[PDB]
């Protein structure tokens, strides 16, 4: 699925060819930029903080939990995904992996069982 790696500042370091098509972004226009572009406010402003949050306390909130939250394409159309989110260390910094799947089918039949 949409597969995207952050450093421990946010940075987008690689971006998959499906993570390219669920968020718009091509691959060398996402690496160098912070993973919250790929989000709504409130969260975009406060990403930096949460990460921040776990980096000094090392106390986990989502880290190895699955959940399901709302994305941000590049068009600015907000669509409900599943994120699952893995640490990992590498040159001695921490970086962190996350799996998305588009949920977007879902919440339309979802929507359309209930509308009917
Ligand atoms: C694009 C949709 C995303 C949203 C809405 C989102 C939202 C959030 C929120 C709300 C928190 C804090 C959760 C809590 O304190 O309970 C958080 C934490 C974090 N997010 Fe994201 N995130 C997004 C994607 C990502 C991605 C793609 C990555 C990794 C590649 C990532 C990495 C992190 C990290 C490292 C933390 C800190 C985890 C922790 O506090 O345990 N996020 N995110």
């Amino acid at each position: 699925d949409a597969m995207i790696v952050i450093d421990g500042h946010g940075i987008i370091q690689l971006f998959s060819t499906a993570a390219e098509r669920l968020f718009g972004w091509s691959e060398l226009e996402a690496i160098g930029q912070n993973v919250n572009i790929l989000m709504p406010e409130p969260d975009r402003s406060r990403h930096d903080s949460y990460i921040s949050r776990y980096r000094t306390t090392s106390d986990p909130h989502i880290i190895g939990i699955g959940r399901i939250v709302t994305g941000k394409r590049r068009d600015g159309t907000t669509f409900p995904m599943h994120l699952s989110i893995g640490e990992m260390q590498s040159g001695g910094e921490p970086y962190f992996t996350g799996f998305v799947r588009d949920l977007t089918e879902h919440q339309q039949t979802q929507a359309r069982l209930q509308e009917l």
